[PDB]
């Protein structure tokens, strides 16, 4: 936990500014931090304001640098800076430690080395965990699911059968991984069943927010690729590609068969509709209703904003209307071309 | 387990054409397909492409059994059995096997004929649970619910007490059955609780996806049809009535008291209000925006989709100036006119 | 069991009618047999108030003329079914008693009358107060603080370093104290930020079912007393909610909102973050929240449901409104 500055400068590829013997135990926003606190500055506006800040060090740039009043890092990147200090300094707990005992594993389960198993969660057969891998209590694992090395799951996440996750995921609480795609015929109204018999494939480096679902496909896989990272409240239907590195804010809802490409942003509470693509590098806005394939990167929005109750019920009584507003419209055009 | 294709094609009620010794192992796409796998096609378009599957048996229609280029299944609805076969067929494991020595089962608990219960589920007093159903691993089932025959719960799902639940229904995981609806009464700007003792009923062959809730009524209970299908992330707020064979898919949001008919198709991300009622054989589509009651059958539809930013903005911002521009197609009629 | 009169002296109500009958519970107009009270807020029932069989109905002074039953008169009658229902409420707790398969970190501290129910898992350094409940299966992380009274039922998740106050309650599935959604960006690839903020949740807040309440990046998330949250809700890192406000189910906030106190979120809207929603602000179902709201009232947006023939016309003339608005330029340029 606590290091020397020189030695935190280091590692962070900072130049120290300042005594390198002072002991930094945290990371803590400028407005909280204490002594042996190390913080960041990433707008200048607060140069005057560093006099009132506590932190033992201070992150910042060259251009910062005269107004500090601590000891400095300077770096190119705060932010990143920023980032890489609190994962060196992380208070973050472990989902558990060794293997409790009053985890269910099933005897034909492998482990790697250094694995660790909280309480009262629940391992099937055939299930493979990779080395240092973290169960959280609570969890369940179905058989024959394989979690690579270095992935954790929090307390109370299911993962399915036939489930393969890569190496370095993080999965929180409540998720559910490899549930059944909605997946039905209909014989006379009454809806048969199709059995779900797809998996999901998670690559590496993908990190999963709480209470999201990800369900398995209805015979080939839903894929998330690698260095995906996805947000709270989130459903991805069966048989869903998401290309690497692509982010999904809270509460988006992709429907089945989307594919969408690398590098995508999903703005929160989106509404993704599927059996279409959407290509690389695009961005969906927040509360985007996404109705078409998309097929050039770009920024692309939709949704009509808040007003006043009384002023949204004349905007959309008129909107409701606008076919008359239209008529209305060529009828005058046609009067002042004189026909 | 694998199976005689001539057995299979019997169970399905379909022609074989083709060995019926032939040995399926498992259903499979027709891409995926290979030697021991049965696959189906439902496009026409394909016709030209059977040579290029591995399959050892295609389902398929009389109209494209000449283009065959394996053994083949013919009937009236490939789509349909392909569901059928596939149930033949499925790979899906029980959620348990047997009752586990770590389920945590209340003396008073009433367990029919092969009921398996798996490891850390917890089952409270007067808990029923009827012939052949299965609790996955670290269910929570309250007190005096009931669960009826060949109904099903994965791992970590969570049924509140005085529940019923139908037979041969299936419960995906994360799913909560029976919590306090959205009961509060307002004291001064301050909140006070209103207990929420009706129950959830729940009716046979209903599935309900994953992370879904359905809530508890307020005094009368919220009732979920036969044959219902839920998708994942919906809410049921207390006091919803659904009527039977509707289906409602992800991330749908029903505010209290909303009762829904029979045959109704709600889709995705629709957001619908409460105390007031939709009718038999209504259809929403997608983010579907329902504000008001809904009396006469047929497709519904609401929202603006999507454009490329730039445009959007302008879009927006005409659209809240609407009125501005009403007025003035207005004073434009008057002076022409 | 409670006598009538009892009842009506517990809840400051005027008894017309038979002190000495015993209710034994509360129960719906339509529904309420022998035995039962219910109430009534709308006058259209008094026409049929015979067909009622409650043994007691709440009502005002106004609807007494229509009583065909004993009547508690009060000025409140929704607000009186709430205390009511309270006396007489029939829902069980979440646990009784510390279950032997609850696994319970020996530095865990626990008041008088702490219950905590089977497979319940208690992290190190965990305090939880007097009367306080945990359902069965739930997890509560390291170091994590529960006051006195309050109760999560079954399968709910709090991670480590979280304040609940008193006389609380979160419903199953929800989970509070989950990273948010804080991540650097190093030439494409996303960068964990740890989110080693809290979550701070005050005295008599409600939480329904799988809600997710994220901690905070390095300051905390902080849920205000007498706050009720429905299901299906998201507030992200950060997020500030004043006292007493109500959101409800299926609502999606973003990182650093701040709410005023004595708001009401309609169910399913959408708010976005950095920015703040003054007190006594309502915003109806459905909300696109935008841009930060600095006057107290009701908002709204969205177009609503029509059918779908009618539905492709209005959207297609919408997604071309610059052409209209262009093309009423360019007449009254002509005119
Ligand atoms: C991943 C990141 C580090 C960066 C990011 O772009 C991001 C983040 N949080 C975000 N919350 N909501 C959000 C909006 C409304 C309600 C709830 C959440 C976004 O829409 C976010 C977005 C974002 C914004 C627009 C389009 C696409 C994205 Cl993904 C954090
Ligand atoms: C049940 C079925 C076999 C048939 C079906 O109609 C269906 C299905 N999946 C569906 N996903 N989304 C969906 C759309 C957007 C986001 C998430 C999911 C529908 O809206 C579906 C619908 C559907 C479409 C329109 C109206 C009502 C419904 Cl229920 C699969
Ligand atoms: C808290 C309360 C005792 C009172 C209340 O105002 C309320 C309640 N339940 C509500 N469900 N949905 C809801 C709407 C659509 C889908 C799902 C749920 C509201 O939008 C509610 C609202 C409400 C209505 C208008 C504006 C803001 C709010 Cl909060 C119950
Ligand atoms: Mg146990
Ligand atoms: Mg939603």
């Amino acid at each position: 936990g606590s290091i020397r500055l020189a030695d935190l400068a280091q590692q962070l590829d900072a130049e120290l500014h300042g005594d390198g013997d002072i002991v930094i135990t945290g990371v803590a926003s400028m407005q909280s931090a204490q002594t042996g606190h190390i913080t960041f500055m990433v707008n200048p506006k607060y140069r005057e304001h560093l006099g009132l800040c506590q932190a033992s060090a201070v992150v910042m740039t060259q251009d910062d640098l005269p107004f500090a009043k601590s000891a400095a890092l300077v770096v190119k990147n705060p932010y990143l800076t920023y980032a890489r200090m609190a994962q060196i300094l992380d208070t973050t707990p472990q989902p558990a430690q060794n293997i409790a005992p009053s985890a269910v594993i099933d005897a034909t389960a492998k482990l790697g080395n250094n694995v660790s198993i909280g309480a009262n969660a629940v391992i099937e057969s055939g299930v493979e965990l990779g080395d240092n891998v973290i169960i959280g209590a609570g969890c369940f694992v179905g058989k024959n699911s394989k979690i690579g090395a270095g992935s954790r799951l929090w307390a109370n996440v299911t993962i399915y059968h036939e489930i393969q996750i890569g190496q370095n995921c993080l999965i929180q609480s409540g998720t559910v991984v490899g549930a059944d795609g909605f997946g039905y015929a209909n014989d006379r109204g009454n809806w048969v069943k199709i059995p779900q018999i797809g998996r999901v494939i998670i690559g590496d480096r993908v990190e999963i927010g709480a209470c999201t679902t990800i369900d398995r496909g209805a015979l080939d896989d839903t894929i998330i690729g690698n260095g995906v990272i996805i947000d709270n409240q989130c459903q991805i239907a069966h048989n869903v590609v998401i290309g690497d590195n692509t982010a999904v804010a809270g509460g988006v809802i992709m429907a089945g068969s989307l594919k969408i490409g690398r590098y995508c942003m999903i703005g929160g509470a989106s509404v993704i509709n599927g059996h279409m693509e959407i290509c690389d590098k695009v961005t969906v806005t927040g509360m985007g209703m996404v109705m078409r394939p998309i097929t050039e990167p770009g920024v692309y929005s939709s949704g009509i904003p808040l007003q006043p109750n009384k002023v949204w019920r004349k905007t959309a009584a008129l909107v409701m209307n606008i076919d008359d507003m239209s008529k209305r419209l060529k009828s005058l055009e046609r009067k002042v071309n004189q026909q």
